[PDB]
């Protein structure tokens, strides 16, 4: 099925940017054609991150559905698109702006410092805690799916960019890991399907997401990943890498006070065992590199503030259930 | 070093069009300025397949600094420049044609005929090391090609598995570029093994190799193309015919000298597991009955061929002269 490409997406974004891209992501579409989307893209970005709160979704969805449809052959375009809104959300983020690399230790300090000062927001205690009704951890499991389903994708954008043979090596271990081994059934995301169903959940390998914060997360983690200042992905993989096998456990057995087996709850059981690093040497190798600082800090800053505002969203629906 | 980065290869190259191109990687490059260097390359690319031999030469030299130059920062405009050409190539070089699917039956047959008429194993290259007839210094021309072919074909696999949306597929993408990188040991990867082999015979394994052989940036070029396409049937292709469909070659080296351990690369790679048998031909076996898959699996695979042979028969040429 094609729910979750392009043209389809588009044909269902009543705004006029939906025809402008649709004829950019044409077979025959002119440089012309292109520049325009670009130029108009960029554009409705800006007056977004302005306070436009209309332009701000419009381009959010834009930018969802050309980062994240899965029809290939529009791919190469629609990145190049994505680029041009990516160009603006940066210039708006509040970047760290060393003048001068920071000591390994105080780097690996202000990272212990934006991590620690600010895992217990109270949305995963109340989880972790067993006090969650079906219709709570249905929401949760939901929002689970969104994050998890595609991730693989997101680290190989960042393999391609790593031209050293042993770091690409590290990434494709990663990724050999999250696809299941030797056995494809055993995947993340194929873990992840068989909790959802336990559960009376559909998971949806075409999912399109509707929440604006996890559009926007989503939105953001394949920015990261991609970006040709790798500094960006790995702010990203380093967070999820430190932080998933503890979160994972709790969520294990949360999952098990709630009636599932310990073969349907085996996605989070998975997580606290494989995940503990060898990929450290690659943030490390580059922390003498202010500029690989910058990007890492950059990310980190602006990787917690999409997720925050997603936490919190989830919350709310949580709550409202 | 940077010698395999775009604007340093660029600035080597005495080509009208390099500066265009040069001037379309800036960070502030225009859009105006990356149309211009896209239509310059594609005219370029046009005159060289409608028979200017500069042209060709030219287009060919520029696509191997855009497609596979190692500076990350400017790879995104770079490919989007490749395309332009690929474009044009595709558009000249003969295809498949097929207004209807073969059946499995008959698309077996015509992958057997295609493999026959190549013929690999006679191809003078092959039989002469195989025969045990190569001194040392053919032995370093056949080795330092081999370098070439071998040092990122990983990356190659890694573009086709960004292209499978479908989870199962790109696990078996993974799979494969789990073993071709050493599995838990980054030492054990492929390059590393044939860099072992290389130093074995006194010559440098260089990670920023560039090619100066027509023939052999032509077959880089084509692979990388193949693999990047959109339309998957263009990889498939060219991951069946080489990872498919090298123990003679590693008997041709243990019976020169080379220990086991120096001769692993080669070692590593021996099977004699049928194409159908493994798991990877399902992603072929699948898409069979859709004709535009068989026309550009038909096409990768008959346009490879050319490629390959026009370039084993230039090392053979440079083997011969040494
Ligand atoms: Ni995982
Ligand atoms: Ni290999």
């Amino acid at each position: 099925n094609t729910r979750n490409f392009s043209l389809p997406q588009l044909q269902n974004l009543p705004i006029e940017e939906a025809r402008i891209v649709a004829d950019a992501l044409a077979v025959h579409a002119t440089s012309r054609q292109i520049d325009s989307a670009a130029s108009k893209l960029a554009a409705l970005a800006e007056a977004g991150l302005k306070g436009d709160r209309q332009a701000y979704a419009a381009y959010q969805q834009l930018l969802y559905v050309l980062s994240l449809s899965d029809d290939v052959a529009t791919a190469q375009t629609r990145r190049w698109l994505a680029r041009a809104i990516y160009r603006v959300e940066e210039r708006f983020m509040p970047a760290a702006d060393l003048s001068r690399a920071l000591s390994e230790e105080d780097f690996q300090k202000r990272l212990e410092q934006e991590i620690a000062a600010q895992e217990r927001h109270p949305m995963s205690q109340y989880v972790f805690s067993g006090s969650a009704s079906r219709a709570q951890l249905q929401v949760f499991l939901r929002h689970q799916w969104f994050r998890t389903f595609r991730l693989y994708r997101d680290a190989a954008d960042l393999l391609v960019n790593l031209t050293d043979v042993d770091e690409a090596a590290a990434l494709a271990r990663y990724l050999y890991g999250e696809l299941g081994e030797e056995d494809e059934k055993g995947s993340h995301p194929r873990l992840l399907a068989k909790l959802l169903e336990a559960i009376g959940l559909e998971a949806d390998f075409q999912a399109v997401s509707t929440m604006p914060e996890e559009i926007a997360y989503l939105n953001n983690r394949a920015r990261a990943f991609r970006h040709a200042e790798v500094g960006w992905g790995l702010a990203v993989f380093y967070i999820t890498e430190l932080v998933v096998p503890g979160n994972h456990e709790k969520l294990y057995r949360a999952l098990l006070q709630a009636g599932l087996s310990e073969d349907q709850a085996e996605y989070y059981k998975v997580h606290i065992s494989l995940v503990p690093k060898r990929e450290w040497q690659l943030i490390a190798r580059r922390i003498p590199d202010v500029q690989f600082q910058n990007a890492f800090l950059t990310s980190l800053s602006q990787h917690f503030r999409v997720e925050r505002a997603y936490y919190d969203a989830i919350w709310e629906e949580m709550q409202s259930v």
